[PDB]
């Protein structure tokens, strides 16, 4: 309740999911927390209920809606420590020759360029702090996913620039670092779940995915958060992985040696 | 001068630089070879200079230079068996606030989705032909760079998209690797080092980043390409560095532990 | 102070330096702590000084004093929830030609062989507890050192180790997990400096390997080691780094292409 | 027939599976080779079959071997351009209780000490003819596997091993480089395979571990390390993936979020 007492932090795409469990996990830590979402329904219900949680209603997409962010942030609480970039969204499996140019370029605005804007908008203030980034990225920007090219592209760069970041901002004594989570039982996970011909099957695989066999909850993305903001002062540029093993060991890969 | 004979190979970026150091390790493999570049004056010489070897002016960028290229390499060659997605851009260096997202989004366009382009319209008939894709990344993506976040950003999706789209096109055959590159001495190297305040210590210095004490070549580069094109049949979603131990061991990062 | 109450942890070489930042760290986590080392002198000291701490006198590479370790612990605790394998050493920078077999396979046994022989003997107790393994690699393990072939190598395995015991252990719910420091200062980092020609020239190249400009506090590790036994619940078979971004970005490696 | 012409290899283990497949390539490639084997049957058989080819018993543990071997090496043939580290064994799947300290060190004296020996008594030649060391490691020891922690260990140490020796041998222009293979069909993975309680269905599972669908070939991997010593100029200290895309994307690793 004390570790992170005083400090100020925004956590984008805070509503549901991840997002609503890194919201948690630094309420739960001391700090104040500003949700911002572009959906009103969930970030508005954390406000209720969470004493020193807000929300912000904002589309990390929309230049001014970030700018507005950052100085109702600054304005309401005096300060700002730690901006998790956790908006992003996955599309449907899409075999590549089913993807666009553009349906790409629209991917790239919300996960990678939402990042960039809030990050570069933040930075002023997080230099007078001596606070930190968070990236949400994933697992399968380092090891790939199938049906999945554009998604994929994006958290590789939101990897990379994670680390060309920490160098940029290493002699403010700003950390920039990013979380890649594995598969994680959320609203999307859920969704997407749905489309699938056999949703349950595809649940199942999913869990299957890890050698601890379950999916990770939002609280285990959200403690590595809480981790990387207010303990881990030596960390810059690091991709934590919270994935459950899925990364180790050989697979099932394909549907003898010709 | 056979190990990848009867074949044919696109070449983005392939009239000066790195490109042409890989246009010339195909011609001499055996390979007919198509130089694209946005620029007429490197290629039309490289054709006039290389049997087996000619010239279509192609701005990546633009998605009607790209089909063209793939209809026109199809109708003239019958075929093809590789593309190598070499055409790409290091801005100056920048400080992250001196960075605009217009600025990325135009990065992007070349570094990524250009990529994305030309792989796509090939990847029918590398199909066929049961051919691979090469794109050249950067150590960077990997490492990070200082004053360069959308360049990071746009290789870190590279090399992330490689290892995607090799998953996907696995079923059919077709083999996606990336070299990563890391200090090669090329007219782009050379036109950034003039940039700064002293061109020679900055050469300097990026020969001692290098174990090896010096900078690469496009020669390099070109035979890495030419063995994952023609001799690394079981190779794919690869990231190849060609980086002279750049990665390895402790350096100087920073201009006892408080 | 609560968040690893009730549990019980052997922290081995837990007498000075980066091992006691650990220790220390579990103990204001509310954790039981028993010191293992080799040497008496600041591990009796350290159980003086906390309140939950005990020194048991334990060489790792004697697999007797390691099995009294662990009888030990669980007769005067009752159980056993983490073990971290600290315990080990960097020999004076060696040419490779200077090296020895028998001087490497002296080597493997404290850093590998050690960390082995204690997970073996404790597995039983964490499986009844549901807990969890740190072992302490080094960065050098995934980047190399110059001077070090065999203390490499060491931390190379003991990194993939760390891998594969996650693998196994994963159907038990004991997750394995390790941390790779870079510069720690501590007290071994400045008898190795001592040995140099000189040594303050040594440690100020070894604070500028971070693009923080710092080396580190054996209290970074120790709060990390804390977030990976008490929060990290789906992490396993992970190498969290604790390095200042040393591995980040392009550096002096070496003392324009050909 | 002439990329590595007039040059000299000595291949550990190349009498049968990888070893004997990096012989072909390098012989194919016009260089001599030696090669060391423990067992005389195929190795033999191969210096009658291959012009170009000796075959010198040599017990790669045995140091007193090895300094035959490199001696024999440079009397017959007056130079000395690659040494290629292919001598290793992979143990029945064990699992870390039913595993011994002295197995465990028997296993680092093959996979790991040997590698070391013969590489330090080859280094003064390799020097004097800017030649190269090829270390053939396992992708498990990047990953992991289940059922194998010593042999992991060992893998994750060569590859660490590659890096450190890259970094010290530089400055002599020697370079140092590892191949982890993935699956590959040799007589030990059809020996490990008949030990399990359905050979084939661990074969069907070997084949799909890779998105390719199948395993790897000798002469690929031979390939890779032709590649390595005749055209990687700028590659020292790198991983060489030879895996068929097995780390890439998810799979089942594990027999919805608790
Ligand atoms: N769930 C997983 O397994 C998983 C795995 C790896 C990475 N991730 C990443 O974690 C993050 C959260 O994923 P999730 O599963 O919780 O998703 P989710 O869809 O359940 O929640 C995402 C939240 O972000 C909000 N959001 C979306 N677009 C926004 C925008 N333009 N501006 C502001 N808010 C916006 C949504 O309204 C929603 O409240 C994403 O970056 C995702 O790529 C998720
Ligand atoms: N030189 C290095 O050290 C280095 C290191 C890592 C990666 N790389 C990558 O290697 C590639 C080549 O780099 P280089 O140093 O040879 O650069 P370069 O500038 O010397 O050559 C690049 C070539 O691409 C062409 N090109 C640029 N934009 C194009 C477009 N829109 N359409 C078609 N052609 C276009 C240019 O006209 C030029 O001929 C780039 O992708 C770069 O990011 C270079
Ligand atoms: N200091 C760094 O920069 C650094 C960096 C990376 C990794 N590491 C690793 O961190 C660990 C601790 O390093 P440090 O710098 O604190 O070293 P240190 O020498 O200051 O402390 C190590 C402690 O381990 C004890 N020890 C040594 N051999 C032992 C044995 N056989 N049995 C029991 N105890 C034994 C010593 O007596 C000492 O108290 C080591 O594994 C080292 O490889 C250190
Ligand atoms: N087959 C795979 O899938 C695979 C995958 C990854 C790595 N590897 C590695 O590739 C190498 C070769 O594996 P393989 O599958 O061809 O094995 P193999 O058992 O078929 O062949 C190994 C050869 O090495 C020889 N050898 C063993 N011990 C020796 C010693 N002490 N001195 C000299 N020669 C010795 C054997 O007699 C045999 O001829 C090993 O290092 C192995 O770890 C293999
Ligand atoms: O991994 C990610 O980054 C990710 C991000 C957001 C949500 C979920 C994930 C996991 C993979 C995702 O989950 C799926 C379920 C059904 C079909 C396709 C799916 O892909
Ligand atoms: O690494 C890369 O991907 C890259 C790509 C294209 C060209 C050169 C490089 C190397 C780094 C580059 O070279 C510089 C020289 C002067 C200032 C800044 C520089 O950055
Ligand atoms: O990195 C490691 O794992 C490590 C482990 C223990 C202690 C110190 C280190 C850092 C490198 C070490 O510090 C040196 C100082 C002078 C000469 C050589 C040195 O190497
Ligand atoms: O991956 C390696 O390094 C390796 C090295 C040598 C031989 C084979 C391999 C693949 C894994 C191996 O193949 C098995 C088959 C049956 C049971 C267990 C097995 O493990
Ligand atoms: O919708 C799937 C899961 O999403 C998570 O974000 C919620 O915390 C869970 O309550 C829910 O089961
Ligand atoms: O301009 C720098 C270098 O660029 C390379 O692409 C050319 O092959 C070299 O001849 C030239 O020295
Ligand atoms: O000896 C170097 C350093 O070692 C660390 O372990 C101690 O905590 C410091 O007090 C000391 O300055
Ligand atoms: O024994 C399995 C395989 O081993 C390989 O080394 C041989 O080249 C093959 O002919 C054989 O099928
Ligand atoms: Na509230
Ligand atoms: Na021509
Ligand atoms: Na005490
Ligand atoms: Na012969």
């Amino acid at each position: 309740g004390t570790r992170y007492a005083g400090k100020v932090v925004v956590v984008t795409g805070g509503g549901r999911g991840i997002g609503a469990g890194i919201v948690r996990a630094f309420v739960n830590s001391g700090a104040r927390v500003v949700i911002c979402d572009k959906d009103e329904s969930g970030g508005r219900a954390l406000e209720q209920e969470l004493p020193g949680a807000v929300f912000i209603l904002c589309d990390v997409t929309q230049e001014d809606d970030v700018k507005t962010l950052v100085s109702e942030t600054i304005r309401r609480f005096g300060r700002l420590d730690c901006v998790v970039n956790n908006a992003g969204h996955h599309p449907p499996p899409q075999r590549p020759e089913e993807t666009s140019a553009q349906g790409f370029r629209q991917l790239l605005e919300l996960n990678l360029l939402g990042t960039y804007t809030l990050t570069k908008l933040a930075l002023p203030y997080l230099r007078k702090s001596q606070g930190n980034v968070i990236n949400i990225s994933s697992l399968v920007g380092a090891i790939g996913q199938a049906q999945a090219v554009p998604y994929v592209a994006t958290k590789g760069a939101v990897t990379a620039m994670t680390k060309a970041l920490a160098l940029d901002e290493s002699p403010y004594g700003v950390r920039v670092n990013c979380i890649s989570p594995g598969n994680i039982w959320t609203p999307l996970w859920e969704e997407l779940a749905a489309l699938m011909p056999d949703p349950r099957a595809t649940i199942r695989e999913g869990m299957l995915a890890q050698p601890l066999g379950r999916m990770g909850q939002p609280a285990e993305v959200g403690a590595a958060a809480v981790f990387l903001a207010s303990e881990a002062n030596f960390c810059t540029g690091i991709e934590l992985l919270v994935t459950g093993g899925a990364e180790l060991g050989y697979g099932c890969k394909a549907s003898p040696d010709i």
